[PDB]
């Protein structure tokens, strides 16, 4: 009743052009079974829409990887949100939610919009730069960190980090195992950050550590829940920029529309992640045998939910594969959906958004002027090396 399917979607043969083995996946059925590592996949918008918004039967606690926690040891210690289910995910997660919160966006806004008005005029006079490297890196890297409150030093280890987070997702592949070996010095370097002292008042970290006189998390609960805050945000944002800006370099139509009305900056940013989908995958692992599209799924097996694919669903989306500013995004998976959807979806927003109205605002053109090259990862889908020629208005 359900099709096996040899396609590997941690292959990098699978990254560097997933897409037609996406509607292979969503043509074969609404669950399929991936023999190469022994795991469920749902493709579909509706499938892995009702996966995600099933958390008592598609739980997370026993890790969002392929790596099963009741089977394995994690690699590093569970993240108290990520890797929790309700009730234990409540306490952690309101206390993120309070931290990067509507209100919070306030006190940041004008600063994280400075900056990106900056790095444009700057790239402006060089003419010819990297998007990944001098943009859609170099952006994030001159916002988030201050924000969290880092210390100087160290901050070198801040984008390996992330890279091994996402990469420890993935199946014990070259790109997982590579990663892992001798990450000793990055977590050490994270999980030093970490603690109360290290983190500047007033930024998210101390704000992280202040909630612990609520009641809502305990001290010794604090580091772990600042550690979330330095493995997710950095690198699914970079990947997001990046892709807004290739969207913007290859459908200059709707760099024209944006140039036009630049309160459009937002949702332009939305459909980049729409679009490109910077986190592909997630798993879920069963606690009871379910039903789920005409597919009995025993318990404690792992779901693959192909996020991307749900946002590319003709089922769902007209024309999927077009990048359309003005498209009514709302429902996309990008962010996930449901108790666990992107805590730091506003963070994420604010600074797409900033960086799509200063190229709104200031560059007439964006051409791809240099070899561009993809930047391989178990989870993440993103760009290496973007080099574009930038005009301005
Ligand atoms: C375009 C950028 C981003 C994308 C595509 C993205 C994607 C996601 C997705 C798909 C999830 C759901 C995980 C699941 O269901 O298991 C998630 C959760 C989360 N994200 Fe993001 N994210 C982005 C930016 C950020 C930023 C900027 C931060 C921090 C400031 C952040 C921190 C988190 C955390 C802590 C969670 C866990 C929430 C929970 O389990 O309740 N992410 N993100
Ligand atoms: C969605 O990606 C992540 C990755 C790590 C964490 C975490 O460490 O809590 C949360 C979300
Ligand atoms: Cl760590
Ligand atoms: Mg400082």
């Amino acid at each position: 009743t359900i099709p096996h399917l040899a396609i590997d979607p941690f292959s990098l043969d699978f990254f560097d052009d997933p897409y037609p083995d996406q509607q292979t996946l969503r043509d074969a059925g609404p669950v399929v079974y991936l023999d190469k590592w022994n795991v469920y996949g749902v493709a579909r918008y509706a499938e892995v829409h009702a996966v995600l918004n099933d958390p008592t039967t598609f739980c997370s606690s026993r890790g969002v990887g392929l790596s099963d926690f009741k089977k394995e040891k994690p690699w590093r210690p569970p993240s108290l949100i990520l890797e929790a289910d309700p009730p234990a995910h409540t306490r952690p997660r309101a206390v993120l939610s309070k931290v990067l919160s509507p209100a919070t966006m306030k006190t940041i806004r004008d600063g994280f919009a400075a900056a990106a008005d900056a790095k444009v005029d700057e790239l402006l006079q060089r003419g010819c730069i990297d998007a990944i490297a001098d943009l859609a890196e170099a952006y994030p890297l001159s916002v988030f960190p201050d924000a969290m409150g880092l210390k100087q030093e160290g901050r070198e280890h801040l984008l390996p980090y992330a890279g091994l987070v996402f990469n420890a997702f993935g199946p014990p592949n070259e790109l997982r195992q590579t990663a892992i070996e001798r990450s000793a010095p990055h977590q050490a370097y994270v999980n030093e950050q970490c603690q109360r002292p290290n983190l500047a008042p007033g930024g998210f970290g101390a704000c992280i550590h202040a909630f612990t006189d609520t009641g809502e998390i305990t001290p010794d609960e604090a580091p772990l829940l600042v550690r979330s805050l330095l493995s997710a945000g950095l690198d699914e944002t970079v990947n997001g920029i990046g892709a807004a800006v290739y969207c913007l370099a290859r459908f200059p139509g709707e760099l024209q529309r944006l140039r036009s009305d630049p309160t459009l900056a937002r949702n332009a940013f939305e459909e980049a992640v729409r679009f490109e989908s910077p986190v592909q995958t997630f798993f879920r692992t069963t606690t009871r045998e379910v039903e789920l599209g005409g597919a009995v799924i025993g318990e404690g097996e792992k779901v693959l939910m192909f996020l991307g694919s749900a946002n590319r669903d003709p089922r769902r989306w007209s024309d999927p594969d077009l990048y359309d500013i003005t498209r009514k995004t709302s429902g996309h998976v990008g962010f996930g959906s449901g108790v666990h959807m992107c805590v730091g979806q506003l963070v994420a927003r604010l600074e797409g958004e900033v960086m799509l109205s200063a190229l709104a605002r200031k560059v007439a053109a964006i051409d791809i002027d240099g070899p561009v090259k993809r930047r391989f990862n178990n989870t993440l889908r993103g760009l290496e090396s973007l080099p574009v020629k930038l005009t301005p208005a």
